[PDB]
């Protein structure tokens, strides 16, 4: 009866989950010629040998990562015999990542996929990888540099991986190579030797990998000035490329550049890259020639390119104008052009993509541009995404709804400095769909005159600012609006009503006003026929309710609601008229993170198409008032940390359509099959993880949950007793409780 790979979990598709279980060696767990993948990620297994992976010969993938970190952590060297991995004859996936050796193992041929990365290997010779002939994969970044130093740096013997002859990928990033390995097998797709000191590269250092696709050769001369983490400083004023080094490389499609300190362009680098599909020029100092140069005139086939945080060359500069060869790059469909800086945003500025007919995406953060004449993206092609969050952009010039996602037309402008928002500012704009003004500081009583030119939004996010939402016309000239995010609205400074303008949006759908300030002049009713998600946490409807019956009724003019969150809101009561007068129409209400202790559960009848309660983060010390009613239609019920001690026989037995219990994170000391009855079999998920349960000789529980085992999460390890002492926070199968 008990899981078959105890302490580990089935995870069904075949894979044995024992990540995380501080174990030192390797489970011999109802057979295991069966089991193919297993996963043994950060437990503490320091010692691997012969006779390891016996029980495993037919092991196709084996993940050991962070067994035996380097430093790494807060001293690790793990040991390997000889024939530990030749156990496993048809292994076609190695992860042996994050462990303090400093050899390569003796492996199977049959391996595909295998990864050294950070260990402290710093040899690579012929020896290293006989015979994987049918390697397609190897990762071994990170043996060398600051998070993992060496004395030195990591050597590849030339020709050591021309035994490689399927090689396809190859990875040696943060080695500290000075150059780039010799004789590598022609057979390279995928080339990353980044973040080394390859400062110079040319014809020679790319010979014979004439079948590469991507080739990243960034981050080998650095500036180190403000860098996050500890650098190194390039010797180079600039990375040395001569200008054939890319040019036998006919099917490159992924070319990075970034932090390398160029400081030019040339065209002929990019002369026989003609297949370019995805090209990285970010933190360079190419500001000035981004203005300016011919490189772009042949680059056809970009779809993405990145010229993300590029400096200027010299101090004096023209205000940013794109390269006329822009207008080339007919099949881009991505530009990142965040944290380039530049304050002004004209019709002069993007000039040239605009008639670029698959420019969807552009990425225009963190540039302190403070004028912005948005109406030049009303005139682009195909725009769907423009990104203009975090910069300082006022006014016209002289969890989140924004999903939204690839389809709609959408802008960002969250994190600006928006005060007053003026229709002008929107002119040409028309076409939007989905707009953030998030974190602005828009102080502003709003009143149907702001957004005239947005006939088509359908999601607006207004949340983080200052709002007055007294006026009913409020959002009035938005027709086509669906969402709106008003959450976090402060008043830190007496007419109309807050929020009356609700029952005016004749096709808002999602409403939230989550975490608002509500003063005493709150709109007793919020009245719609469209909205079907309210969010209201964080306010304070507990004080509201208390006034008696002036909020009574405050949800029930939304017809045809389906959803209310009403978290966080200090509830510790909840009179069954306040229940009564939600809307028939709902069908999940979410009561988390309040302080109810006691919820007569029969009254759960006055919400008939209730199908998922949320009332976790209670305190609700006992399922008992109380039973489900007949006939409910709850489907799942939440009441994790809760203080429940007990339950009634037969809580669950009526609730026909149960599916989902959540009882994790209580005080419970058994689960009792006389709680549910036959509903026990039909559950899906049954949670009782963090529960302090009586691990005794006897003990009733273990029976229950292995009838149902499959629907109980963490089963295997995940749920601890809390007593007896020598089992408290031990898994209940760290010994056989059924014994008795
Ligand atoms: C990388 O090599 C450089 C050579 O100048 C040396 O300063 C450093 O010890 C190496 N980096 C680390 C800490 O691995
Ligand atoms: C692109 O190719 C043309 C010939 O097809 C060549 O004359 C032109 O100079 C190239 N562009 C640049 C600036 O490298
Ligand atoms: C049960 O509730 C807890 C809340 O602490 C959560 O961590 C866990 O994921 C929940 N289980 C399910 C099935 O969602």
């Amino acid at each position: 009866t008990l899981p078959a790979f105890l302490p580990c979990e089935l995870k069904p598709h075949g894979l044995v989950d024992c990540n995380w279980l501080f174990l030192k060696s390797v489970p011999r767990f109802a057979s295991c010629s069966n089991i193919t993948r297993l996963s043994l990620i950060s437990n503490r297994i320091h010692h691997l040998h012969n006779s390891d992976f016996v029980h495993l010969s037919n092991l196709r993938q084996l993940n050991l990562k962070w067994n035996c970190p380097p430093t790494g952590l807060s001293s690790c060297h793990m040991t390997i015999e000889p024939r530990t991995f030749l156990a496993m004859r048809t292994l076609e996936e190695l992860n042996l990542s994050y462990n303090g050796i400093t050899t390569v193992p003796r492996l199977p041929s049959s391996l595909v996929n295998l990864s050294l990365s950070h260990t402290n290997i710093l040899v690579l010779d012929a020896n290293s990888l006989a015979g994987l002939y049918s390697l397609r994969v190897l990762f071994m970044d990170g043996n060398c540099y600051y998070k993992n130093p060496c004395t030195g740096a990591v050597k590849v013997t030339p020709g050591a991986l021309l035994g490689l002859s399927q090689l396809t990928h190859l990875s040696l990033k943060y080695n500290n190579l000075t150059k780039v390995p010799r004789q590598l097998p022609p057979s390279l797709e995928y080339l990353l030797v980044s973040y080394n000191l390859i400062v110079k590269l040319g014809p020679e250092d790319l010979a014979q990998l004439t079948s590469l696709r991507v080739l990243d050769v960034g981050g080998n001369c650095r500036r180190c000035d403000h860098a996050p983490n500890p650098c190194i400083e390039c010797g180079q004023k600039s990375l040395h490329l001569h200008p054939e080094t890319f040019h036998h490389l006919s099917h490159l499609e992924g070319l990075v550049l970034k932090d390398s300190s160029l400081h030019t362009l040339n065209s002929s680098w990019f002369q026989g890259l003609v297949q370019l599909s995805v090209l990285d020029l970010s933190e360079n100092f190419l500001y000035e020639s981004i203005t300016h140069t011919n490189a772009f005139q042949n680059l056809t086939r970009l779809r993405k390119l990145n010229l993300s945080f590029n400096y200027r060359k010299k101090v004096s500069f023209a205000r940013l104008h794109l390269a006329s060869s822009f207008k080339n790059l007919v099949s881009l469909q991505e530009l990142n052009m965040n944290g380039i800086f530049f304050r002004l945003l004209n019709k002069y500025t993007l000039r040239w993509l605009a008639d670029l007919p698959k420019l969807h995406t552009l990425h225009l953060q963190m540039n302190f541009i403070n004028q912005a004449q948005l109406s030049i993206f009303g005139t682009f092609r195909a725009l769907r995404f423009v990104d203009l969050s975090d910069n300082r952009i006022s006014g016209p010039s002289t969890n989140f709804m924004d999903r939204c996602k690839n389809f709609k037309f959408t802008m960002d402008l969250s994190r600006n400095n928006l005060v007053t928002i003026k229709p002008e500012m929107f002119v040409q704009l028309s076409r939007l769909q989905c707009l953030s003004l998030s974190h602005n500081s828009i102080a502003q009583a709003v009143n149907g005159s702001q957004f005239l030119p947005l006939t088509n939004l359908q999601v607006l996010d207004l949340s983080h600012n200052k709002l007055d939402l007294y006026h009913w016309k409020s959002f009035s000239e938005l027709p086509q609006l669906q969402a709106l995010d008003l959450s976090y609205n402060s008043q830190p400074f007496g007419i109309g009503h807050q929020f009356s303008f609700v029952t005016h949006l004749s096709m808002l759908q999602s409403l939230s006003l989550a975490h608002n300030d509500i003063h005493t002049r709150v709109s007793s009713h919020l009245n719609s026929n469209s909205v079907r998600f309210l969010d209201f946490s964080g306010n304070g409807m507990g004080r509201m309710w208390d006034e008696g019956g002036l909020y009574l009724h405050f949800f029930q003019g939304l017809s045809g609601l389906l959803k209310l969150d009403l978290s966080q809101n200090n509830l510790h009561i909840l009179r069954p008229q306040n229940l009564d007068n939600l809307p028939k129409s709902l069908k999940l209400l979410s009561l988390r993170d309040n302080y109810l202790s006691f919820f007569n559960w029969t009254s759960l009848s006055f919400l008939p198409n209730l199908e998922v309660l949320d009332l976790a983060g209670n305190q609700l010390k006992a399922l008992t008032q109380g039973t489900l009613p007949n006939g409910t239609l709850l489907q799942k019920l939440d009441v994790s940390s809760n203080s429940i001690v007990s339950v009634v026989p037969a809580f669950f037995a009526l609730a026909v359509e149960l599916k989902e219990v959540n009882l994790s994170h209580n005080i419970l000391k058994t689960v009792d099959r006389s709680w549910f009855g036959p509903i026990v079999m039909q559950l899906t998920v049954l949670d009782v993880r963090s529960n302090p349960l009586h691990c005794a000789c006897g003990a009733a529980f273990v029976d229950l949950l292995l009838e149902v085992q499959t629907k109980v999460p963490g089963l295997a390890n995940g749920v601890k007793c809390g007593s007896p002492g020598q089992l408290q926070g031990r898994s209940i199968f760290a010994q056989d409780l059924r014994l008795c």
